[PDB]
C-alpha cells in the first residue's frame, strides 16, 4: 500500500486529462474566433504552415484526422482564400495545398497569442516543474500505447 | 523567439499530446476493463456507483459529465449484465436510484486494482518529486485554460 498516495494523485492527475482537452479546444477557439476562424480550420492552417504543399490524406496522417474531416475544412479554409491548391503533374489527382498569404497571416498571429498565454502560465512555474510535466506527459503517452498494443 | 520560447515550445509540445493521450488512457483502461466482461463505458458507471451508491441516472450524467443518452444506454447495458440494480425511491418515485450489485462491486474492484498496480509501476520511473509536478501543473493548466474559455 505504500504507493497507494502516489497512485491515487496520479490517478486524480490521468482523470483531469478529458475536462483539460475539453478547456484547451474551448480556449483556443477564443483565440481562433478572434482571427475569423474555428478550431477545426486553426488545426488545418498549422498543419500547412509545417508541411506547405501537402496532400489532404498527408494532412490527415498528421494531424490523425479523418479524411471527412480534413475534406470539410479544407473546403471552408479554401472559400474563405486562406489556402489555395496547386496543381500536382506527378499525380493529378494528388491536390497539394498551401497557405494564402492572408492564411498565413492568421496562424502566425494565432500562435503568436497562443505562445504568449502558455508564457504567462509559465510564469507560476519553476522550468523545472514545467520539465516534470513535460517529461511525465509523454512518458504517460507512451506508457498508454503500450498497454494498449499489449495487455 | 524571446527568452521564454523554448520553455513554451516544450509546453505546447505536452499540450499537444494531451489528444493522443486520452486516446491512449481510453484504449489502456480498455484491456482491463474487457478482462473482466465490461466496456470502458460500463466501467465508468461501475466507479460512479462505488462512488456514490444509489445515486440517479442525472446525478451520475452530471457526475461524469456525460450527456444523459450516454447513460441511460450505459446503465441499462450493466443493469441487464446483473451489475447494478435500482431500488425505489418512495419521496420521487420518478428518480430512480442505482447500487452496484455484489457481481458489480467485483468487477469494479478488480478493474480498479489492476489500474493502480499499473500506475505503480509506471510511478517506479519517477522521483515522487517529478510526478507531484505532473498533478500540479496537469490541474494548474486545467484550470488556466477553463479561465480563458470563460473570460478570453
Amino acid at each position: 500500500n505504500a504507493m497507494t498516495h502516489e497512485t491515487d494523485q496520479l490517478y486524480q492527475a490521468v482523470q483531469a486529462t478529458r475536462p483539460l482537452l475539453r478547456n484547451i479546444t474551448a480556449a483556443v477557439e477564443r483565440g481562433t474566433l478572434r482571427e475569423g476562424v474555428t478550431v477545426g480550420q486553426r488545426a488545418i492552417l498549422e498543419g500547412l504552415s509545417l508541411t506547405p504543399g501537402a496532400t489532404a490524406p498527408q494532412l490527415g496522417a498528421a494531424l490523425q484526422m479523418k479524411r471527412q474531416y480534413i475534406s470539410r475544412i479544407l473546403q471552408e479554409v479554401q472559400r474563405a482564400g486562406l489556402i489555395e491548391r496547386r496543381t500536382n503533374p506527378e499525380h493529378a489527382r494528388s491536390h497539394r495545398y498551401w497557405l494564402t498569404p492572408r492564411g498565413e497571416a492568421i496562424i502566425t498571429a494565432i500562435r503568436a497569442d497562443e505562445m504568449a498565454k502558455l508564457a504567462l502560465f509559465s510564469e507560476g512555474f519553476s522550468s523545472v516543474e514545467l520539465t516534470a510535466y513535460h517529461k511525465v506527459q509523454l512518458a504517460l503517452t507512451r506508457f498508454f500505447a503500450d498497454l494498449a498494443k499489449e495487455a
